[PDB]
């Protein structure tokens, strides 16, 4: 099965998922000098007031905080998007050390982690149908740097002890994802893919320029999770990021001057 180790990591994924070598793969390096300001882009609309979190799950490659997406409760619209995209889950990618962990890079800089808020286009009815479409998903990516603690992340950090191993889940109601957003919604956007198998080319990526700060203690708790299941040899869940992929025939657009 695919993963992040030497024998099953990103350089191997193409054997089971040939789209790994496709024309719109993610993540990518964001070259800030080449990204063009697009005055036609609209401000992003992040409407999370009615978000309903339900559960947190260790799925063996990250942890997902899952939301009720049976109604338009937490939605992303505007920006580069046409239509309405419903929040289904968020998760992170992070490193073994603070100098790596993000999937996107900025002028080749790697951040300590990257948060992905995953949304699907309601015109396709369900997430499984949406991933089959080139405009099916919108993922909002937010970089994490290590410095001051992020108060709105602590409730996530403190439940991780309860989902240490693959397949464990825990009730996770009443979590407000607005507490994970930076001040500015300035962003870069480009067409890309899921960054884990099946690597489907169905994502409009929206990557915020402003990182959030988390504390060393917060990210250290991410790094105590396990890729393995209970009662299996311990493999710390670290370095669960895919490196930057070729940009090919794509333009990254900036919402800001
Ligand atoms: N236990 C989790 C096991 C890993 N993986 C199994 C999927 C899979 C299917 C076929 C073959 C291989 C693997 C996760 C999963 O199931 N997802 C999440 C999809 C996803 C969302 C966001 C990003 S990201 N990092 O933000 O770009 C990446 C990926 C739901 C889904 C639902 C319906 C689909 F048709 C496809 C995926
Ligand atoms: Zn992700």
């Amino acid at each position: 099965h695919w993963g992040y180790g030497k024998h099953n990591g990103p350089e191997h994924w193409h054997k089971d998922f040939p789209i790994a070598k496709g024309e719109r793969q993610s993540p990518v390096d964001i070259d800030t000098h080449t990204a063009k300001y697009d005055p036609s882009l609209k401000p992003l609309s992040v409407s999370y007031d009615q978000a309903t979190s339900l559960r947190i799950l260790n799925n063996g490659h990250a942890f997902n905080v899952e939301f009720d997406d049976s109604q338009d409760k937490a939605v992303l619209k505007g920006g580069p998007l046409d239509g309405t995209y419903r929040l289904i889950q968020f998760h992170f990618h992070w490193g073994s050390l603070d100098g790596q962990g993000s999937e996107h890079t900025v002028d080749k800089k790697k951040y300590a982690a990257e948060l992905h808020l995953v949304h699907w286009n309601t015109k396709y009815g369900d997430f499984g149908k949406a991933v089959q479409q080139p405009d099916g998903l919108a993922v909002l990516g937010i970089f994490l740097k290590v410095g001051s603690a992020k108060p709105g992340l602590q409730k996530v950090v403190d439940v991780l002890d309860s989902i240490k191993t693959k397949g464990k889940s825990a009730d996770f109601t009443n979590f407000d994802p607005r507490g994970l957003l930076p001040e500015s919604l300035d962003y870069w956007t480009y067409p890309g893919s899921l960054t884990t198998p099946p690597l489907l080319e169905c994502v409009t990526w929206i990557v915020l320029k402003e990182p959030i700060s988390v504390s060393s203690e917060q990210v250290l708790k991410f790094r105590k999770l396990n890729f393995n299941g209970e009662g299996e040899p311990e493999e710390l869940m670290v370095d669960n990021w895919r490196p930057a992929q070729p940009l090919k025939n794509r333009q990254i657009k900036a919402s800001f001057k």
